[PDB]
């Protein structure tokens, strides 16, 4: 940087105390990554000065014509990548996706059924005190009890009953593969809609690492940061036949002008995602997961569905009579970061939790792999098995700044 | 840029173009401007890579002790520049801004009484086709026919009928002050909120030059990207007995992650105007604006209200038998950058219009002043007195391009 150090100290100061935070700790928080300089560059331009309201030739201001290309060149990258129809690539995020697709087939108080919250669903996805589950009816399906796979004769069940507009599949914390084809043929059976949500999952799928939910669904949100590994920002994917009703739904529905900047950055997040190196990327970050989830299994730990299929996995702590909220606060202080979350019938609180929730998405991307997963997985088991041992904390605050350099 | 050039010629091509574009041409649109390197650098910054979910000390993450001092230095320099008692600094957008004071106060279906979309007020303010309108029940104020400002008497007079929950001020183009304590009265006779929507003349507020809206009304939102010279998103100002609710309203409401290096952007826009030299710089937006106003009256074009009290002006095209659709073409032409606008009981639909909306805050941060506006108001004159002319229309281009060098 050059002119903000000079312009504002204060800021600056953080922000390279921030730089230098996430070089020294382990990043294991599901949803995190590390975008690329070429993306980062791309927000920093001068696209930011651009009003573009409306869409590319047809804009209600003049002087789009090369945000329009940038806005095209997302649009076609994303549909090449997904194999979709039609592209929106101006959602501020993938809360104000959804918020676009929920407007765009329901009227208020509509019934629509999500994931149950407590099993990994999206606060998005119905939260009663997100406008989800304020302007909609909200109704929910569950995990199976023993094997935490979702519990495909309750999704269909919950659908027969209670007669939802649309079905929304996909989730914040769901370690195994979403069967897309079953949702679709649920949502025939009552005539919803399915919209799924892959935020989560987005790089997987483009990497063809997940099956593609864009062949099932009649619209597809996501946010384009976590396993794609773009800026932070959403995206919907749907057919021709819905195209001009979506993108009335994000404007003049939902949203005013875009961020071109971001647009442009969500552009250039595409384009690495169709090279070769990215494919290879996204199967190392599996390939990661699958090592961590055993290495954490060999350490004692209890694995929310016994494993993973993809970027992500959850540590029942319940036989280590430990809170997500102890865990998290612990190791914390040796400098790995991961999040408290509730698992599939937790008997505590959202805010305390028995589980914690880890991904590979950011640590692959610094290029860490399978013997980096075995150590990880000896920390968090030397941690969390001597949580009152501050020479033990010492060890793994060490063994830590060794992986991270 | 270093890396972006390399990765992706396409968008670096076209970003390039646009980079050019802003340089070439005249920027009459009133909501744009031109940020520092600075605000641009905060937005090309490594905290897209930071989820920060919540608030600062009150996040749902680990890891945002940075991030925090960032989004703290954004709300306490804001409370600063505009007196508030609370700041949010989250909302994506002016959209979403508006959206979550909404969410903050009203139920579905519930009266607001907002200005009039075709005398100034935003889509956001009730538009039948943004969520506003289709959400709540939008009635609306008017200007008066001759003078073009607003109707206190029909202000009060339609809140009296419709007992509106919820009073909304402010405006996309409107160009004249403003009465905030008048707007704070009428809402007090009938027990309604009041909101301004600050957007286009935050800038001015900031510098002094438009009376502050902070003191009289419940909620003030505005963008960060008009007047005030920001990066492009949303604000939210209220006392201190709001701050819960509307923070509750932005997450987990209506939105989730925010954007931290937009917030980083926020803060430093709102550094430069604490500064002297951002006042001195509002104060020639103003006395630009004046001039130009001036200036194309003595070409003989007629203004919406007879001039101009901020950055902005109205011409309205009926003496010279022209629409604004045709006039934004024409000066497209030559490289003049306006906008078509609806003037108060325009004659004609919104997609073609009776006027044109001119702004002073891009070409007032571009260096020009007095001299430049008697040139641009010239410039206008001959553009749309010739409109057959390319002749004229070829040494008006040529007039353009001497201005931006």
């Amino acid at each position: 940087m050059k002119y903000l150090p000079q312009q504002d100290p204060q800021v600056f100061a953080a922000i390279e105390q921030e730089r230098k935070r996430q070089h020294a700790k382990i990043e294991l928080i599901a949803s995190e990554n590390f975008v690329s300089r070429a993306v980062m560059e791309a927000q920093g331009s001068v696209l930011t000065n651009k009003f573009a309201e409306g869409y590319p030739g047809r804009r209600y201001y003049g002087g789009c014509e090369y945000v329009d290309i940038v806005e095209e060149l997302a649009r076609e990258r994303a549909k090449q990548l997904f194999g979709a129809e039609h592209a929106n690539v101006q959602p501020h995020s993938g809360a104000q996706a959804n918020m676009a697709v929920y407007f765009t087939v329901l009227e208020h108080g509509d019934t629509v059924l999500g994931m149950n919250l407590s099993h990994g669903g999206h606060l998005t996805h119905g939260s009663p005190v997100n406008f989800s589950g304020v302007q909609y009816n909200f109704v929910a399906y569950g995990v199976d009890p023993e094997t935490h796979v979702i519990d495909y004769d309750d999704v269909r069940e919950k659908a027969r009953l209670h007669r939802p507009k649309l079905i929304v599949a996909a989730a914040s914390a769901y370690p195994r593969i979403i069967d897309f084809a079953k949702f679709r043929e649920i949502a025939d059976e009552v005539g919803a809609y399915l919209m799924v949500d892959m935020a989560h999952i987005a790089g997987l799928v483009a990497a063809g690492l997940h099956p593609n939910p864009v062949p099932y669904a009649h619209f597809v949100t996501t946010t384009t940061h976590k396993t794609l590994r773009g800026p932070r920002g959403g995206m919907i994917l749907c057919q021709e036949q819905f195209a001009k009703q979506i993108d009335k739904a994000i404007f003049p529905g939902i949203q005013g002008g875009p961020l071109m900047h971001v647009i442009a950055a969500k552009a250039v997040a595409f384009g690495e995602a169709l090279q070769d190196d990215f494919k290879a990327y996204a199967k190392r970050v599996v390939d990661n997961a699958k090592r961590l989830a055993s290495a954490l299994q060999n350490e004692g730990f209890t694995l929310v569905s016994g494993g993973t299929d993809n970027h992500l996995l959850l540590v029942d702590l319940r036989p280590q009579q430990l809170t997500g909220k102890t865990a998290e606060k612990v190791l914390d202080e040796v400098g790995i970061t991961v999040n408290k979350n509730t698992i599939p019938y937790d008997p505590e609180s959202p805010f305390v939790t028995s589980g914690i929730r880890i991904g590979t998405a950011a640590v692959t991307t610094r290029g860490f792999g399978l013997e980096e997963m075995d150590e990880i997985a000896a920390i968090i088991g030397l941690v969390l098995k001597n949580v009152g041992s501050e020479q033990a904390l010492e060890e793994a605050r060490q063994r830590v700044a060794a992986l991270t350099d």
